[PDB]
Order: C-alpha cells, then structure tokens, then sequence
C-alpha cells in the first residue's frame, strides 16, 4: 500500500480542544517568553499545522492604538488557542497613526487589503484587542454564514445585547466580506459601524451564524450600559456600495514584522 501520498485535511473539529480556560489579566506578559512557549509560531505571527492541511486560510485582524498592554495579553492567550485549532493563520495589528479621531472599521478594512497582500488568505477574524474567549470550542474562522464570534461577553452579563448585536469578535468569509463591500470607511467615533455591517449583511440575503453560548464566553480587558442597536438601516441600503473596499484611501507609513504578529502602521485620513 506504498506510494507519494498528500497530508490529509485537518478533521472538522480538532482534537486538540481543552474546552474551558481560565482567562486572568492580572500578571505580566513578556513577549520573548510566548515566542519561546510557541515556537512554531513563525515571524509575523504565521503559523500552520504540520501534520495536516487546514481548510482555515484566516488573517486575525485586530483594529489598534496605544493598547500594547492588552495586545501581550491577548497574543499570550490566543496564540495557543489558534494552534490547537489547527487554523493556517497570521495576526495582523492596524495601528491607526496620529492621534485623530480613532476609527475601528476603517482600520478592519485596511487589514483585509494588506493582509492579502501577504498571502491568500480566504477567512477574516475581525476582533477587537481586548476580548479574550473562555473556550477553545469556540472557533475562529468562517463559515457557512458570517460568523459572531463574542457572543455571551462577560461585560454584557455574558448574553446578546440584542439579536442583532455583531461587536467584538466576528468572521466573515472573502466571499462574504466582498459582497457586502466591505465595511463602512466614515464612522470615527460615531458607534453604530458594527449596526452598519450587519444592515449589509442582510441585505444582501445573509444571516449570523454563533457558536453555542456556552462556549461562546469572552471575557473584555477592563480599560478607563449594555448597547442598543442604532437604526441607519436606509442610510445603509443607500450607501454600502459607494463607501467600503470600493472607495478605502489610506497610506501605510510603516510594516514591521515581529515574531508573533505584524503591525502595519497606517495614516487613514480624518474625518471629511
Ligand atoms: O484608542 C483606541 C480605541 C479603540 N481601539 C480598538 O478598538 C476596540 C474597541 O474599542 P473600545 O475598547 O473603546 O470599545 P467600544 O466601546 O468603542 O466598543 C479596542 O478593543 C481596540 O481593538 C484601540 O486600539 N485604541
Ligand atoms: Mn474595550
């Protein structure tokens, strides 16, 4: 029965999975020690299976400025949650420079384009820097439906906000994410970009899918009112296919790889 032979795919799930983890924000992290506790974990924060080939090409894109801190926390947590579930991934930080006002999803956007400059990547992980998941079931890649992944965070009494509620952490497909032409480029601060993208969603015929609850905790990095979902969905229909990937202007004033995540310091302009 001797002949070449392909790495099988990964299995569905993986069996790596330890299920609940004790997540605390209270120690200190030291970057070279993670890189040394993972070292498969190549430079720029890449890392694939070696035994098998993973259906999960995602680039983990995190939306940033000035949260070092909580970044070492949430590399120390999620590098080893991301190995054991088998995923073919890269973290990609977009630190917004200047000191305008900030504007996550403008920031997520640029992540998309860049990190596919890199390599081609077919899966997206938006998540915001300070969410942390409880539970390693809780998986971060596509699928059929775009995908919420902080869906029971512990600042929110670990429930739903509202039905509609798609912050934190969620996952969408490049299909997906191009359908819907990205996110919005013009919410600086104004809250609501979240709302914005789900509105796009719909329309164009898609629904949320979750993981169970129960493995579905995240616990929020405390930093210096449960939300309300914000209407804006006519302004939506009226403007997603002229503001999003279609229309991203930004500049990149600085790449730097270190050894568990990429950081692409980018100027994306003011409010106009
Ligand atoms: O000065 C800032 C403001 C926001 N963020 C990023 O934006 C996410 C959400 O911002 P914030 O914690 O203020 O939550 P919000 O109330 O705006 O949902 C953070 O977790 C970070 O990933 C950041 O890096 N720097
Ligand atoms: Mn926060």
């Amino acid at each position: 029965g001797r002949g070449s032979a392909s790495l099988p795919a990964c299995p569905e799930e993986s069996p790596l999975l330890v299920g609940p983890m004790l997540i605390e924000f209270n120690m200190p992290v030291d970057l070279e020690l993670v890189a040394k506790q993972n070292p498969n974990v190549k430079m720029g924060g890449r890392y694939a299976p070696r035994d098998c080939v993973s259906p999960h090409k995602v680039a983990i894109i995190i939306p940033f400025r000035n949260r070092q801190e909580h970044l070492k926390y949430w590399l120390y947590y999620l590098h080893p949650v991301l190995q054991r579930q088998q995923l073919d991934y890269g973290i990609y930080v977009i630190n917004q420079a200047g000191d305008t006002i900030f504007n996550r999803a403008k920031l997520l956007n640029v992540g998309f384009q860049e990190a596919l400059k890199d390599y081609d990547y077919t899966c997206f992980v938006f998540s915001d820097v300070d969410l942390i998941p409880m539970n390693d079931h809780n998986a971060y890649r596509c699928f059929s439906q775009p995908r919420h992944i902080s869906v029971a965070m512990d600042k929110f009494g670990f429930s739903l906000p509202y039905v509609q509620y798609f912050g934190g952490v969620s996952a969408l497909s490049k299909q997906q994410f191009l359908t819907i032409n990205g996110f919005p480029n013009n919410y600086w601060g104004w809250g609501g970009e979240d709302d914005d993208i789900f509105n796009r969603l719909v329309f164009r015929g898609m629904s949320i899918s979750r993981p169970n609850a129960v493995v579905g905790t995240t616990r929020h990095i405390r930093h210096s009112p449960n939300p309300q979902r914000f209407d804006r969905i006519a302004h939506t229909k009226e403007t997603m296919l002229s503001d999003g990937l279609n229309s991203l202007t930004y500049q990149v004033l600085d790449v730097q790889r270190y050894p568990l995540y990429t950081q692409i310091t980018v100027d994306i302009g003011t409010p106009s």
